[PDB]
């Protein structure tokens, strides 16, 4: 059973700028085995609009090269859930966040959670936060995740993550 | 830094038989990241011979195809560590087991620990064990591992956890 906890009382406008996918899990192995997989993407940047709306902007490998994509996402009545259609996908949840240094999201299709729901630490400068990883996977602990990966520093600046 | 914790006492005649492989981790993404990755071996059955040798029979994906392959592992001084050839290892690491249920090992190369890391819960019977994955993630909790998978019933009895 998937139940995601999103995060009381965010305020988007504070997670604008550059952000770097220090770690990243999935429901379903075949969303990120490879580096071809469907939900391999790797956030550039968080650019929340006037309206309370949010776009976001990632590397993805596309035939065989390093693709720029913009995900454009929808406030709702939860501050921190966002309609999307993208990446058959549609919904982005923010779980937690101190805006400072670490932001942990989700993915999912509501229509099948299952088969969908990929979810990401991120993190404001390129190195890896001990600390930020555990309130990560401290978040996994309750949801049924089957793949796990962890970037170094050196991944973190590289392009599309190699 | 590496540091692996063997098993004490380990009587290799009782491991004998069908295994499953049910998680792997790696030290290095690129090890397990893909089916065609270099580690990426589910075990079939342990065949302990009469010197205290082992012979370890795996399918592996070789060119588009679920392959077999017998990897022949050489007793050492310690019980829980055999010498290999294969899969660019040298060394299989026998970390815990209760010969019914479960088996934790690892492979690496000594020379390159931190490139070549790679480990696995076994168990006996083609089904999740929560115990057994709880042993694993303990073992795993004090090395560097950047990759971890985990498979379910279904792929447990396929050909190459498909």
């Amino acid at each position: 059973i998937i139940v995601t906890q999103t995060m009381k009382g965010l305020d988007i406008q504070k997670v604008a700028g550059t952000w770097y996918s220090l770690a990243m899990a999935a429901s379903d192995i075949s969303l990120l085995d490879a580096q071809s997989a469907p939900l391999r993407v790797y956030v550039e940047e968080l650019k929340p609009t006037p309206e309370g709306n949010l776009e976001i902007l990632l590397q993805k490998w596309e035939n065989g090269e390093c693709a720029q994509k913009k995900i454009i996402a929808e406030k709702t009545k939860i501050p921190a859930v966002f309609k999307i259609d993208a990446l058959n996908e549609n919904k982005v949840l923010v779980l937690d966040t101190d805006y400072k240094k670490y932001l942990l999201f989700c993915m999912e299709n509501s229509a099948e959670p299952e088969q969908s729901l990929a979810c990401q630490c991120l993190v404001r400068t390129p190195e890896v936060d001990n600390e930020a990883l555990e309130k990560f996977d401290k978040a996994l602990k309750a949801l049924p995740m089957h793949i796990r990966l962890a970037f170094n520093p050196t991944q973190l600046e590289g392009q599309c993550h190699v």
